[PDB]
């Protein structure tokens, strides 16, 4: 297709956080592309900007459209991946949009 | 490559902006485009999150690698946007990160 949709959480988590918290994350990320439809793109990872303004890690992702987005709310490996880093959480703040695809 | 560069720059612009303002900056965008080398996507548009934090809008855009991304900072039209865009810009957040080659 032409576009895709882009959806990008940034994350400040507690300072409590170790080791184990990713390890337990990066295995929902596992699951995602496995039992999601139409996701183009899934990880987890550390933000390298300068300008991070205290968010040091992101989930970013890509789907063929945002409706495949709205699929991914029910999607087991997520509802389950929210629920685990939900209360870890900090601060989010989330970009959606449709961009050109590649 | 494995991997690619994802650079997401949000932002908010403040109240008095001009009425061709987006324009502009897509004029600055597409110079842009024609003149830096090794973007794999670059888009300027709305952001549709809920939990957008007020950040109105972003620049998402994906390098070959951390290199492209370094040659691009320093890109004399990539340089020339941030003059036009940077005292209309209220609130910044970046995510830099290298993530899976869609
Ligand atoms: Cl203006």
């Amino acid at each position: 297709g032409m576009t895709m949709f882009l959806h990008v959480v940034m994350m400040e988590f507690d300072d409590g956080i170790d080791a184990g918290f990713f390890r337990t994350v990066d295995e929902y990320v596992a699951r995602m592309k496995r039992e999601c439809d139409g996701l183009l793109l899934y990880h987890f990872g550390e933000n390298v900007a300068a300008r991070s303004q205290g968010y040091t890690h992101a989930t970013s992702s890509a789907f063929v459209d945002a409706a495949a987005h709205d699929a991914y709310q029910v999607c087991p490996a997520h509802v389950a991946m929210k629920a685990f880093m939900g209360p870890r959480i900090k601060r989010v703040v989330v970009y959606d949009g449709e961009v050109p695809a590649i």
